[PDB]
């Protein structure tokens, strides 16, 4: 399920940004500052293939930034649903193209979090990231929905 | 280490608990029930070896009774380190042996909200049994 998944990416990307804050090396917050910058790199350019992989190799070099054996084991594991996963999330963010800047806005707060060595907070801000994502999924389902209802409903 | 990898499990095993207490059918609860009162046997015998693989198999037994397709997938890419994990839990637990009803006591209360399929309180109390090794872990050195 797409469902299922994204409540695990919560869990797990949550303690990835935790530690990552707290051991990512001088090396590590760089070539992780470069990814970042890539995101936006290709989200003005509007090509959703370029963003999709440059959100992927970010939240990998973050993963390999905490230096936890087991979490980068459980993300090779569930790569490819990952990759897939957000390849759809921003197929249906980039229907409503108003929200890709707060979505990256969400994003940047971990990131910065992770750059300051705030662990508390890069979990936090994990957390909402995914869940604002979660919320923008609802919001397309309970639309399309209410439009079959509503356009049924008029005679 | 052992530490990173509890942190992992506290994630992971409370969302498993919470589906197993939605999701789990009759068979399922049943085949759960077995498995759980042969870790009670297993601490009885005195035998570490059989106790902690009874409870690998609960663990298991758990997770495939959530029906979560990627929660079972990542069980079985780490369950080596899982088992390792558990393993090396009860060599600790069996040193200072006054904990380990405690311990299956925590473990009990996750059990009988999966059974009574009470979601919230099968994810609060796998978040406390965990929580409760992490503590115990922690006081060793």
């Amino acid at each position: 399920s797409n469902a299922d998944l994204l409540e695990t990416r919560h869990a797990l990307e949550g303690i990835a940004a935790y530690y990552a804050a707290l051991r990512s090396t001088d090396e590590d917050k760089e070539r992780i500052r470069e990814l970042h910058h890539a995101i936006e790199l290709a989200q003005q350019s509007g090509d959703l293939d370029a963003e999709s992989n440059a959100v992927l190799q970010y939240q990998i070099a973050v993963t390999e930034a905490a230096h936890n054996v087991v979490l980068l084991h459980l993300l090779r594991c569930m790569e490819p649903m990952l990759a897939q996963n957000v390849r759809q999330n921003f197929e249906l963010l980039y229907s409503r193209r108003e929200m890709l800047p707060l979505v990256s806005s969400h994003r940047t707060r971990i990131f910065e979090a992770i750059m300051a060595g705030k662990p508390e907070e890069a979990r936090e801000a994990s957390h909402r990231h995914l869940a604002f994502i979660e919320e923008i999924l609802l919001d397309r389902s309970r639309e399309e929905s209410r439009r079959e209802r509503s356009l049924r409903r008029l005679e």
